[PDB]
């Protein structure tokens, strides 16, 4: 069985405080809605932000949101803040092995 | 609902090539068997090694194995190899939000 390949773009981004930022993920096969988004700050374990494409988890600020279906999904930060500097990942769980996108490093200009 | 907290030990380990290495992960509540193990090399995304406590994924060397149930789980490398140097994490998926242990950094002496 071929793995499902997740393609994330862009691989790095720098923006100013208060700007809007979007990250996309595309799957090589339809995964219906089974996609998660994680945040990882340096030296730390990943933290689940959004479950099943669009369900925001507890303790996550409302300026984060997720959308999409089929093969194409989007992660949005409506107003970038300093504490948001991290690497962000998408992950599919439609089929084993679960795979991650390559990651987007976010930095402030 | 309280989160389920995962406690991983040790947080860091140094060992020689050919040694046996074990990493433990304990949950603050019974998670039955719903625990995954991931490998992460620096600058790279995590890779799923083991699903539902003991099911080894494709492409993974047979020197890796997983065991446990209830609240206590173990990850074993039967013979440490240089390509094994990475950070390893456990993750529960019995309840949302899914949580990770703090990670074990593995290095060679």
């Amino acid at each position: 069985t071929p793995d499902i390949q997740m393609t994330q773009s862009p691989s790095s981004l720098s923006a100013s405080v208060g700007d809007r930022v979007t990250i996309t993920c595309q799957a090589s096969q339809d995964i219906i809605k089974y996609l998660n988004w994680y945040q990882q700050k340096p030296g730390k374990a990943p933290k689940l932000l959004i479950y099943e494409a669009s369900n925001l988890q507890a303790g996550v600020p409302s300026r984060f949101s997720g959308s999409g279906s089929g093969t194409d999904y989007t992660f949005t930060i409506s107003s970038l803040q300093p504490e948001d500097i991290a690497t962000y990942y998408c992950q599919q769980y439609q089929s084993l092995p679960y795979t991650f996108g390559q990651g987007t490093k976010l930095q402030i200009t």
